[PDB]
């Protein structure tokens, strides 16, 4: 399962732990109860969300594996509640990989410049600074502080590793047209796999509980 | 569901699991652009990360654990909170006859001016007590909640505990260990068992590297 | 500031940092009366919680294991107990008092209910004396004591997750014994940042008994 | 106090809750010098590490954008930064010294690596106020800027975290930049907690940089 993002990035499932049922079994458990059926069990699904009633979710998790622009992933890191491991450039030679806005990306903005030459003048600069980080690389600067002189849309790669509850929260804040387009971007995608993999939950979760606007429209 | 009985009447069940030691060396792996390799490497790259306190990359290995404990055990468990927990609740359930009474040899290494077994049935005899009043509350229209106040610590609870492999070493670290109290070590061994199982390199090099325990030896 | 609660339980304040000025500079990023009022609520109504992070609590709380137990579930905290294993432990109950009952028709007396929620301490305490004098260590010794054993703690705790605590602890569906806890805990909070305090009351607070009781 | 660090950054204190009693008062649950200074020893060489939990700092920091990054890895604390799709972002970058790179055979001068690297930041700064000037917003101009962009952030973190930070901050292996944060970390941390660090030190601390400052 991998959606692709923005012009160069993605979202790929890398594994997961437990389904809806895995919420329902852990709620159960207050009332020295286990499953019952699908009608009830999906009920009570529904009965979680609505009561805010949340920590059975965590027992729900998901890796995903994602390339995204550098500005985007510090957004994204700073959820807490959750595990990352990320692409190095102390440890790596980087790759000439940037995200280029495409020109309607400034649709709805009146610019003295065309949105074409726009995305010149971003591509330009990306060229210029890659160029001096491979200068400086061939000249014997270590990566560390060679790649100093990359801009914020170079693409990163991490892991993340995240739970429903989490995941609910991210989707809240990222999923959400005060979030930056970018990310919205990938928190559709994000959403996409919740949806696949725990229909329950995130179908309750949109009907209850979901505080964002973007995903109730796509 | 591997399965371990504990005590008198608790056991560990393992429910779920996620991913495996290679979990942890493809997530490491990322930092240098790469990912899995062969056996002898990645085996390797798992001892390098213990042994220089690399933790993050086991984080993305996830255990769920369904665990019946006595209530003192299970209060020192819920001490860990990088983990997460659902238990029995003794506001919305009726709770059931079950105690942790301990065996006489429990007190081995101890003089005691009773016999053992006098004082496996002095524990008897007060839980036994104890539970027949808070049968008759319940009888009697008194609200659960307030019933059950009279129910002593050795009352066996059941939750569900999901836990990376991170925090599950830490907690090793300190129930795994002859300082904690006898009866969270027997739980501790049995998370041991488990984590071995579904980990083993990871478990292996977690015993020569980092594990600051003394019994798991 | 220290707060009876119970029959012998409390809460006190033992050390605070910060204030309602705290959340404004750390959502400025900085360093009237009037604008920083205004953002304190601006935060509060749109959920822009974090800035509330760098006000923090230190309270010291005695109070009946069954209590502590739920309250110790909030895990974005930090915590310090008293010890069964290492220290012997005080003849100290929660008996609750009749009126408790009211409202539940209960084919024993109220009276009754607390007499007999006393006797099963008493021998539950005495048996607990009488393996501790025999030798048994105390870990062991500990187990027959019931739930409504009073324990004591250090509690310290950030403003955004003391307000998580109010939402699921100063609420009807919450046991009337940690709600008791939990109004002392606003008390404490709305004394030491009334504006912080006011707009979560007015935009972000979820339960129902902070808006039905003053302070 | 204020510490400045590289060129423009700084770590300045903003607020402390607690003192090294306070983690002896949590503790014991509840003033001796001797007996109170052995417990947090003892507590420390036995790795009870919950006490220090009580004691709590706020700091103020400003560094470069690939400093920040490695530094808001650590979970366990608070964080508030400024914005860049909210304000206008200053002509503000790291430039390293010559003497960052003097004991690296290079085959440019150390004065020509600045002088690159100054350069490239003073064409993508420009860039960025062109795209401002034309209209293009501020959360799309600025992802032409570099890492080595200053950023400021409040930071309120306990004793506890504050000691695994200097574990792997104020170490050879981290990245010279963040030790030298770490290096002023450490000074307003032993300044206010000087049991507490002068035990972390002898029993606990794990870096290779501390014992040598
Ligand atoms: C539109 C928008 C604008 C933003 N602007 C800025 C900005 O200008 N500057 C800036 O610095 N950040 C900004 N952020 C980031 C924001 O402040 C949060 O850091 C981020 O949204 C992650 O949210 P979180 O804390 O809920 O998630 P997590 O860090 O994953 O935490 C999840 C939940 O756990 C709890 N939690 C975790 N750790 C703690 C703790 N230490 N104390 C108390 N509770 C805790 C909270 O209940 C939290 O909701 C912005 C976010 C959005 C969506
Ligand atoms: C022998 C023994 C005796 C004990 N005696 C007592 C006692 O008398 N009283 C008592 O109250 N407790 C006692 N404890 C419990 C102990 O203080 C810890 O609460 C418990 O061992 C959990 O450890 P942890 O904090 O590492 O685990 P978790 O809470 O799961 O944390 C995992 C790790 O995350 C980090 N972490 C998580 N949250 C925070 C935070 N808020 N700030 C900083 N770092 C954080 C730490 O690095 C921690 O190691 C005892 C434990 C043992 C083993
Ligand atoms: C009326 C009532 C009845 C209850 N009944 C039961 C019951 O029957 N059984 C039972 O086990 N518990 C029960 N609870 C406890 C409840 O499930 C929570 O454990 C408790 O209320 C603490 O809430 P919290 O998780 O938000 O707090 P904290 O644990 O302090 O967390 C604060 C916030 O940080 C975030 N967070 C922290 N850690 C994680 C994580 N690992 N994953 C995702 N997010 C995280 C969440 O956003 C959370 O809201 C009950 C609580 C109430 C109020
Ligand atoms: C020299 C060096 C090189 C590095 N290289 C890389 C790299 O190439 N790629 C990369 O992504 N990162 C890298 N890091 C970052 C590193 O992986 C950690 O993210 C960082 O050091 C913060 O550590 P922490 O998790 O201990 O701190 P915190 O996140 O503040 O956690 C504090 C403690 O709380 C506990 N804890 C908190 N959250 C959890 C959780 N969810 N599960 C289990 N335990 C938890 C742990 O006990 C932890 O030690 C590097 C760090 C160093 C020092
Ligand atoms: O929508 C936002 C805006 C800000 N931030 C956090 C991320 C960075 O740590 C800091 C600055 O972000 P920018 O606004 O520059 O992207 O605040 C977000 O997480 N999401
Ligand atoms: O109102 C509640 C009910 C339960 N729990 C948590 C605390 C315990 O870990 C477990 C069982 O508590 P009781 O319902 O028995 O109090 O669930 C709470 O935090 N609050
Ligand atoms: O070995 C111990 C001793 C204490 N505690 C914690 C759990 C409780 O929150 C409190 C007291 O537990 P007892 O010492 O009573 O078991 O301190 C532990 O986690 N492990
Ligand atoms: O010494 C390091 C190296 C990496 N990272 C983390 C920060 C980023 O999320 C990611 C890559 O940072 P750089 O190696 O590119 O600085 O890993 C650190 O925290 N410290």
């Amino acid at each position: 399962m991998k959606i692709d993002i923005l012009d160069k990035g993605f979202v790929e499932l890398v594994d997961v732990m437990g389904n809806d049922l895995s919420a329902v079994r852990a709620a159960r458990v207050s009332f020295d109860m286990g499953l019952k059926d699908e009608e009830r069990d999906r009920h009570l699904i529904e009965y979680l969300m609505k009561h805010g009633h949340e920590t059975p979710f965590e027992h729900i998790v998901f890796t995903f594996h994602v390339k995204a622009p550098i500005f985007v992933a510090r957004q994204w890191f700073r959820h807490r509640i959750a595990s990352y491991n990320e692409l190095s450039g102390r440890y790596s030679k980087l790759s000439y990989e940037f995200y280029i806005p495409s020109p309607e990306r400034l649709e709805g903005y009146k610019t003295t410049i065309p949105p074409e030459r726009v995305t010149e003048k971003i591509s330009e600069i990306v060229d210029k600074a890659y160029r001096t980080y491979l200068e400086l690389i061939e000249s014997g600067v270590p990566r560390e502080v060679a790649r100093i002189v990359l801009p914020l849309n170079l693409y990163t790669r991490f892991f993340w590793t995240v739970n429903a509850r989490s995941l609910m929260n991210f989707l809240n804040l990222a999923a959400d047209s005060h979030a930056q387009w970018e990310i919205q971007q990938y928190a559709l995608a994000i959403a996409r796999i919740f949806k696949e993999k725990c229909p329950w939950t995130f179908e309750a979760f949109l009907k209850y509980a979901y505080k964002g606007d973007i995903l109730k429209e796509v």
